[PDB]
């Protein structure tokens, strides 16, 4: 009944959206949960809906010196990791000729450099038999109007989901891409969608426990696309 | 707890290997479980094996009769589907230079013709927001030798839950393929395999359960690699 | 300037379309062009319109015997074959709901079936360091409305350049597939279609001779969309 | 006889490898190619190498004003670009332990900002109709021990090849990915790689010709893998 019955997990995004509803539903299938976020009130708010089982850390992924400071206080509370969901993801809509250096920078910052020192940082917590979960997107296998810089990024991050399968083998971590469609998260894409809408985020919470559990055991370096077919017709 | 509670799933090739390890599985989660193969003694066996909530059917899915007689059974006894596993596989090595007809014809029937009718002939017993898994493989992605006849076969079935994928949205039935890489059925896979190991038919019936319960739910039209990371690095 | 001087050709599906569009330009690229058909008619018109260095030979390439014919004919004309550009291909729109048996087998022979024996019975014909092109379709990896068997057989012919390049690699033979749009032959993809047209048979026979010539000598058990796009945004 | 007569072709990376391969084989086809790279002794170098119908230009293409005085070069002495082959690439070897910020600004800011600004800043001059080809990897869909960041930015670039499709499909810009396997610069690779050897710079440059010329006129928004089979089988 408990899919994660005693496991720690920490989600990265955790403060609202697809972070939060998996914090959520994790919760409910026996896992501690640490939620990562940079707002105070949202972490706070997260916490409160969560009501067990749960610390909220306060840092910005991508800087390295907020990293030790989250994985440190895990270290602490609960001493090892056997899910990281390293979920993060902004998007700015900019086209080619719109780019600056600027929004460049944040999209890489945000989307790649602070999931790599992420997953980096929490090698020493994860317990061999661990599984990591990359957030990328459906944008990353699409050639969409004004997600130059983003469907780049979260392109990047299915790779490093292949490197890792390789270069984590060896401690038995798997790592996997779930890559969201449209998630209904506080219509062209629901137009294309075969499933016909929006998803939910406890639709992308069931996609992530799977690669979560043990359910998936033998599965490693995928992309998961949760995208009611988006991409898949 | 149960995650198909008093569901009734049909799974071909029922009788042993991937089939049989799933329809445990699904049972175990309170699915009411139709298992159909060819052998009668084997069927009997297998339904032993799984103990309770199992009716086996003898049916060779490459014929069209024998799969009315299946679905009059299957509609008599629990009247509607909502879990069709069409779960049917038969490899055998043959180069192109020594590809027969008769080669040819029995792998496309059993992994492809009778696969299309198995779900076909579904259609009336599905309910609404059902699921159907079809069995692929790795071999559908790969340059194997000798799989010149399983491998092109393979890939037709992946290409199958994209159009039913688009063809069945009208009803929200999902339709996603399971590609398993080597698994442990009564080396060179597993040295190439970063997880290092041949998987655990129930680790494929894991994989399954996922596509056959709400937790996929916004998943459709995939192609699920279950093969240790083989195909993905 | 002669891109294929002195090569012979073997073009299937040669009096129409696609492959006709190919030995026009294998001609003009100095190659001897085969161009294999059905239809006498047709046949000799095509012969008149390339003008030189082409003979026609009237073949249903799904049946075994017109395939031992054929290649005697190569034998004793030519020899061996350097281009084999194996170019089958037909489609009936119909629904999972509304596919019969003969339609299912009607597809496959064509697509698939007389694919495999063309490819086989060129064997002892084809020269080491030689080319074959497969003719598969964007329809290989969509999910189309009614089109369940073309795009399920297109997959399979996809599936064959990976398991060929493997198997006459000893002989330095490269295989590959090439994956048409929209070409025009004597809008709904031209609306998604990002070049916002659909293509000419020319510009297919062009990225066939890519395929065809030594330009490509590095590139192996590949599939080339020639779609303007389709498949790719 | 010549396929590029007299277009404008800018080729970053162009004093050594598969960049000084391509413009080479350019000039043949009667280009005017402007060589872009780092080193002036390498640029006079490759400059009395190809002999003809060359402007070496020394600029680091992650700096923004290199660009706007590479663009203000090109447009003083040939007033348009038909072809840009945006060619970028620095590889270093790290595991995910040992990366540093360095190393990740270093590999991204030659990948991809570099990559970015390259085309961001040819708009200008671009022929409408005119050809894109950017350089992606085999490494962007594999899992190599050590190529972390690279692999990554490498996907990346892919990714790009169809937001530019999309984006520039208005002015009939064709944008297209080229993914190297092993090519022989200035044993491993080749084990796994149906071919049996090493690609040749030559072989590469051939490829990419195919992507500027006209015989790629239908072909958008693609992967063109020329790595002698390595990641199709």
């Amino acid at each position: 009944a408990y899919r994660l019955l005693n496991k720690t997990a920490v989600i990265t995004g955790g403060g609202s959206g697809i972070g939060l509803a998996t914090a959520k539903r994790f919760v409910a299938e026996g896992a501690y949960v640490f939620i990562v976020d940079v707002s105070r009130k949202e972490l706070e708010q997260a916490a409160a809906e969560i009501g067990r089982n749960v610390t909220a850390v306060k840092a910005d992924v991508t800087k390295l010196e907020d990293l030790d400071r989250l994985y440190a206080i895990v270290r602490e509370q609960r001493g090892s990791i056997d899910v990281l969901f390293a979920n993060s993801g902004a998007i700015e809509q900019k086209t080619l000729e719109e780019i600056t250096p600027e929004h460049y920078d944040r999209t890489f910052d945000v989307n790649v450099r602070g999931l790599i020192f992420t997953v980096q940082k929490a090698l020493p917590l994860l317990r061999d038999g661990g599984s990591v979960i990359l957030t990328s997107s459906v944008a990353g296998v699409l050639g969409l109007q004004a997600h130059d810089t983003y469907s780049a990024a979260k392109a990047a991050v299915r790779s490093l989901a292949r490197t890792w399968t390789t270069e984590l083998k060896g401690r038995s971590i798997r790592v996997n891409a779930v890559s969201p469609g449209a998630i209904d998260t506080p219509a062209k894409f629901a137009a294309a969608t075969p499933l016909g809408r929006v998803g939910r985020p406890e639709e992308l919470a069931a996609a992530v426990l799977f690669l979560a559990s043990d359910d998936s055991s033998y599965v490693a370096g995928i992309e998961l696309f949760v995208d009611g077919g988006l991409t898949q017709v």
